[PDB]
């Protein structure tokens, strides 16, 4: 069972230099104020920024050990990433697939194209993949032998069967590792795309989806642990996801909270608030950028189009989806790349009221590091690396997050983040109040702790009222 | 618990003459069919089509006894209204108020509308109300005094005080004397009308509307009883209503299955039955017409509106919302005036297929029974009434529903009523199957018990696989 | 090579009530004013208005004798269907299959939908038929055997295979005995679905549909007639046609005339004379009603959709594509109901213009006799048949016929017939000529003949200047 509490979204290495100087900064600064962390993905990786793992039981040398890792747990609940989609190119079973060819012991770990015979146009069309290539890759084994195998993400990303075996067994032993160093929410990566079958989209192929997630679910349970499972796609999933007794993501709110603040609207707002699923993790920033399809449906189209020119002529350019030629068409824009605070405008009133109103929503709220120093596009380091979602991956020195911390747009975060992980009221039930159509009322009861938030979307005010126990006189939180 | 099986939505009084000939053609043509009925309001009423009672205590003679209706309970649920909103000007309780005055007992059941002073321009502009007359009638006490009171609907409708103790003792009266007549499922009418506060719009006021309902809920289960309350509003109301362990309604449904089938298009249908509500009551067709903010949201604005200009174009004029000057509008159009099977264009197949996709549909499912016996617009009794929803509230003779039950139509939707009723694998788990954009695939689990729908939205075939549990074998529904 | 002169269309039995009163009228009225006939269908037929025939060796004697069809011949052309998609179930073929199955001489003759195996919901969808039934019919073979064969049309319409032999043996039996008759120019009917080929569209599959129409191209010119495909999509195909020395129809122009009237505008009709197919045979009616498909691309769909409002609200229902719900939408309109008369609001000024613009146009023009006769929307013949398309079907006695022929505006088309029918210059070249945005120039010259006509769209006139070459002189044409 998690807490209750504020997360930090955070790199093995980009607060400090390391995993122990990450520790450094998080006893320094957050320590009444989390509860958690989700630590990006920190095991030997050769792609992807972290997401192509040679193994999840071993840490890079370049972060540190399994020690300082467990050096946050006992303290803190620990969210990691499992790789469910594919495994590197130089993880041991894929090497020796290389030099073994079909006789390797793991060769069934992988999806070998050419036993599906010919795809036809038409089903070559369907597969869901956002890149412009066809998701297969051309190895050369060690006896000098062509074979061609499946592959969703760049190309030392090859992905795992799970029409075999071997691919449970493997997630199987990899969910026992990780759970018996301390990590109690597991974020299934890219879950979406472990269900292959010709003639479909190849992607969240129901039934199916369910079974393999359900199986996963049931093995982290026995090890202690919960899931996370990600998708960025249509609300729904997430409400499949959390009938099935898992972790969906509030992937919704951070679009639909950037269209309510920027044009004084509550109205789509509200009736996400009232029917949104439950046992969500919330986030308004993350690793990634801000993703378009999970807001479908939640927002009207034409709004989802005013954000996306709203965001697109004042920062880097998005990520599109594939083939994809109307660049002012929600059916076009994966993801808008812009840190929370520019998207917000670096309006520090209207970026706490956008806090306020995810730690307010049901489910638990995770803080993206960045968005945490109230950090702006890093147009330097995207020149640097050419990723272009670094704009949203700031380096910090300890220094400079020392610095940062003392902003006052940060002391107000830091404040309100003591109060949501520490103030009980948020363990009961939420309680949605009457608002008007530019405004937001928010409430938490339990027992006798009760709280109240208001915030003003036309001037960007916030005010939280609670009870101080003891007494029962109202308090204003000073954020 | 109800029976997880099909009911009927019937007036007491349109098939045949009353109750007594409701219950011969219930146990002639439907009793394998259907477990429950909603046989809509049979006390006596002075406006409305029933839903103005004077009390809900007594069947209006017209209709038959409680005995009439006891004969219906023991082998069928019974879902009865109870109109939470308001009561008859000629009930008792408000034929005292006007003889005594503000010294009758009964002053606190009623809105007195002069208790809150001068309403602002602003504040009236708020009210929630589809008619362009104030919610205000003034009548005349019997010492000649003026007085108004707060009236939402018909004139004959008055108000109820949920600021009081009156109307919480009044509707409790009336649950207690509804369940020990065999009621088991209260359909609370208009409830989102039970919260006046000036400064909202006077209509689903949250935290307040929930409070009533939780009560009232409360009251109903240590009665032996459980809740149908009804708003038509956004979707989500529906699931507000659904985690407070009540039954929403799937309002959503019938226009976008008519969408989906007139446009081929399985788009926004699946994306709808992945996230539906918990516990709701499906319908196609109510009493009261295609009801258009249900599927807000659920459906895009201009799919709505394609919906609404199709139907329009062909069909009786619609019921407007109040001020709403486009009629191309979604937020101008309340509910299309039309049969559903007008609506699917007398289309055997396509409404066949419709009805498949409802009772695969998580939830009750309830038959109105002019779908039941694929009736069509009514145009000559509209034009003798003058009532438009008329045109949706055919009258059968005995006879007539003899006749009609022989229809191909109505066969092939009897197999499937008995085949919805009485297969267990309905009482298990719903599971979606992946398909393209213009088909459906919907399948139920219970055991060894396993059942299987497919609907091509093109050429609108439906067909049901099912495992036969006397053989084993998989067989296929002949419907 | 056929006359370069006006066509009559016509039934055999709308003009009085058989070929012997047909040839009258036409006689009596027309024996200068056309050089060719289009008789549609006058075999032995059990649906579709003769487009079902049993054979195409006989008359049905309700409309006389092949005598009288000869009686044409000799003075006209003559324009016949040929129906090369399907034949009659009550056909000799089909019944000798009904009868004896599969030992059945003419087994291989029809589809037989089996032989396909299962078909995907994806290879359902791609199949172009504009009906909502899958195209596939069951029957009873004699010996109490359900087979099921390909069926586009009605269900006494059965396709004929063109993967066997039978159907080009059958195909070249009619054309023999078709030309043996006189018909010198053969209308090869729905020829789009002759290709079956699952997976694809079935409907103009290439490059095989040429190769079927090269075939018949082949056998209709040692047989002494040249073809007139008809197909309804998209220009493009109109052109690959007359790439293969066979007249393609100029169904781009009715509705591009009529919104050009409608609306003043002359750009998109120069654009398409500057580019139009070469050897086509043009209309304006035609006895289908006015075809949307035709004109896509030709007319900007904003103004396609202006056309089909503009008719739509002031004349009978469309035909619809299959499952379109979008009535206001191109994609959803196969064909507006209307005669050509009343789409022009039955203006004289404006439907004289549209005759001579279509007059003018490259290619052979055809005259639809209900179009002759000046006709109205027949609402009467339609309610009593229940066909839509007979509101353009009007039947006319003789001395109905004799009274229309007086009228001023008919009297004008004579003059007009009689000049394109006669006048040297048409046999020449075509040279566009430059006019204003709302008026049209358009001149004809061959050798010292020479014709102008321009026509000012706003105003409705039309004026033809001519060269009698005998004179030198410059003179009106006064109609
Ligand atoms: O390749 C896997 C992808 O999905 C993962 O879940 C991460 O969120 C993303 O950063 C990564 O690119
Ligand atoms: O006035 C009350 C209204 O709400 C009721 O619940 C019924 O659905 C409707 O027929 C009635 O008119
Ligand atoms: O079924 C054949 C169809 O195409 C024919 O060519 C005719 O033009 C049309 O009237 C008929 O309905």
């Amino acid at each position: 069972l998690l807490k209750n509490a504020v997360q930090l979204i955070c790199y093995p290495d980009r607060i400090g230099n390391n995993l122990t100087d990450l520790h450094t900064a998080v006893e320094k600064h957050l320590s009444d104020a989390i509860g958690g962390l989700h630590i990006l993905p920190f095991f030997p990786s050769n792609a992807d920024g972290g997401f192509s793992p040679l193994t999840h039981k071993e840490v890079d040398p370049a972060f540190g050990t399994w020690d300082d890792i467990e050096a946050f747990t006992g303290k803190y609940d620990l969210c990691v990433d499992l790789t469910v989609n594919h495994i590197s190119d130089e993880s041991p079973e894929f090497r020796d697939f290389i030099a073994n060819g079909f006789d390797s012991e793991y060769a069934d770990l992988f999806v070998h194209v050419d036993r599906f015979g010919d795809i036809s146009p038409d089903d070559m069309a369907k597969i869901h993949i956002r890149k412009e290539k066809e998701p297969f890759r051309e190895v050369t084994l060690a006896d000098g032998t062509k074979t061609r195998v499946w592959c969703t993400f760049t190309e030392q990303q090859i992905d795992l069967n799970y029409d075999g075996d071997l691919a449970y067994r493997l997630m199987e032993s990899y969910i026992g590792f990780l759970t018996s160093k301390g990590v109690n929410l597991l974020r299934l990566d890219a879950f979406g795309y472990t269900t292959k079958r010709i003639g479909t989209s190849c992607f969240l192929v129901e039934p199916e989806v369910y079974r393999i997630l359900d199986w996963i679910n049931e093995v982290a349970f026995k090890h202690g642990a919960e899931c996370l499972p990600e998708v960025h796609d249509h609300t729904s999933y997430q409400y499949a996801i959390s009938r099935r007794n898992m972790h969906p993501y509030g992937f919704a709110l951070p679009p639909l909270l950037l269209y309510s603040l920027l044009d004084a609207n509550s109205v789509y707002l509200k009736n996400w608030l009232r029917m949104c699923p439950r046992n969500m993790v919330t986030v308004l920033d993350t690793h990634d950028g801000i993703c378009i399809p999970d807001v479908e449906g939640v927002l009207p189209d034409d709004k989802i189009k005013v954000l996306i020119d709203n965001i697109d002529a004042r920062s880097a350019d998005p990520i599109m989806r594939r083939s994809a030629a109307n660049i002012h068409s929600v059916g076009a824009i994966y993801q808008l790349t812009c840190t929370f605070y520019d998207a917000l405008m670096q309006n520090d009133d209207a970026y706490i009221a956008a806090r306020a109103i995810q730690f307010f929503t049901p489910g638990i709220p995770q803080v993206y590091y960045v968005g945490l120093l109230a950090g702006c596009n890093d147009q330097e380091l995207m020149e640097k690396t050419g990723e272009l979602r670094d704009i949203n991956r700031n380096y910090y020195t300890l220094n400079e997050m020392d610095e940062a911390m003392e902003k006052p747009v940060v002391q107000r975060l830091l404040t309100l983040m003591k109060f949501r992980t520490n103030y009980p009221a948020f363990d009961g039930h939420f309680e949605l109040n009457y608002s008007n159509d530019s405004s937001v009322a928010m409430a938490w009861r339990h027992g006798e702790h009760y709280c109240h938030l208001f915030v003003d979307l036309n001037f960007n005010t916030s005010k939280i009222q609670y009870v101080d126990v003891k007494s029962g006189e109202t308090r204003d939180l000073e954020f």
